[PDB]
This record gives C-alpha cells, sequence and structure tokens, in this order.
C-alpha cells in the first residue's frame, strides 16, 4: 500500500494492449477520485468519479490541453461505493481508453491526445487507500 497522491511512471508512454490495474479501497465519506494520464502538463485522460455533484454521483472524463479543460464526457453509471475495495482497469486500445471497474465494463474514452508514447505518467489521487498500481501487456 501507498499514500496518495501517487504517480505511476509509464516509461515511453502507453501502447495498445497495455492493461493498467489500480487496486484500492474508497475512503468512508469519499467525495472524489481522480486518475490523470499525463503528457507533460497536458492531461490526456482524466477519470474523475464524483460522489456528490449536485447530490448526484457521476463519472466525469476530460482532457486538459495548454492548462485548459475541454469537453466533459459524463457517465451516471457509478460502480464505486464509500468504504469498499475496488479495481479500476484501464485497457489502452488503438483509438480509446477502455475502463472496467470490478470486472464490469464502464466506459470508453476516445484518444484526443494522439501521442500515446508520450503519455508517460499516471497520477492517482483523491479519497482512496491505494493498495497497488501496476500494468501488464495482454
Ligand atoms: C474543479 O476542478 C475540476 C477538475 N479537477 C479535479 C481535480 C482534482 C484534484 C484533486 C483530487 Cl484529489 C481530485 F480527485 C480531483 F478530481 N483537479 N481538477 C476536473 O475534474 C475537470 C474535469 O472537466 O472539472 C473541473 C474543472 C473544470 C471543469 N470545467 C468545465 C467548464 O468548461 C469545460 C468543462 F471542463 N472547467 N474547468
Amino acid at each position: 500500500p501507498l499514500i496518495v497522491p501517487y504517480n505511476l511512471p509509464l516509461p515511453g508512454g502507453v501502447v495498445p494492449r497495455m492493461l493498467i490495474t489500480i487496486l484500492g479501497t474508497v475512503k468512508p465519506n469519499a467525495n472524489r477520485i481522480a486518475l490523470d494520464f499525463q503528457r507533460g502538463n497536458d492531461v490526456a485522460f482524466h477519470f474523475n468519479p464524483r460522489f456528490n455533484e449536485n447530490n448526484r454521483r457521476v463519472i466525469v472524463c476530460n482532457t486538459k490541453l495548454d492548462n485548459n479543460w475541454g469537453r466533459e464526457e459524463r457517465q451516471s453509471v457509478f460502480p464505486f461505493e464509500s468504504g469498499k475495495p475496488f479495481k479500476i482497469q484501464v485497457l489502452v486500445e488503438p483509438d480509446h481508453f477502455k475502463v472496467a471497474v470490478n470486472d464490469a465494463h464502464l466506459l470508453q474514452y476516445n484518444h484526443r491526445v494522439k501521442k500515446l508514447n508520450e503519455i508517460s505518467k499516471l497520477g492517482i489521487s483523491g479519497d482512496i487507500d491505494l493498495t497497488s498500481a501496476s500494468y501488464t501487456m495482454i
């Protein structure tokens, strides 16, 4: 186990068939979780479960370019629960990131940042206890 925030290096960036597995437990009374796939200062893929946006649970996904957030993609399907162990898997595919939580498909996010081999860090932050962050090739 690791104390967030934590940065997982992704040397030489990501590539299709790379499967990133984040294991942890959501804190009690959690407000937010964030994964940030970074290309330098740019965020290629921000994955942001929000436990209380306007008293609703929602997943917000976005990209940050030149320090500006772009168009949000939102999902109401919300597989996280305060206090519970989770597994987030991000599968890098040729045209999107595919996310599954607890072995159930959640969403796809099309690549806005095209230079996958420069997406060289994954930030993990928010209201979690982080057990593990690793990857393999499928
Ligand atoms: C409040 O900031 C968030 C921003 N955010 C979260 C964290 C964050 C830090 C720490 C932790 Cl521990 C953690 F979980 C975290 F989510 N940092 N930045 C990120 O979620 C963003 C996603 O779109 O929305 C907000 C910023 C934003 C949204 N928009 C819209 C208007 O124009 C287009 C749209 F994009 N403009 N700016």
